């Protein structure tokens, strides 16, 4: 993966990260 390296990603996506 590597989304949870962006903060915004990560924020939105709590699930995913």
């Amino acid at each position: 993966g590597g989304c949870c390296s962006h903060p915004a990603c990560a924020a939105n996506n709590q699930d995913y990260c």
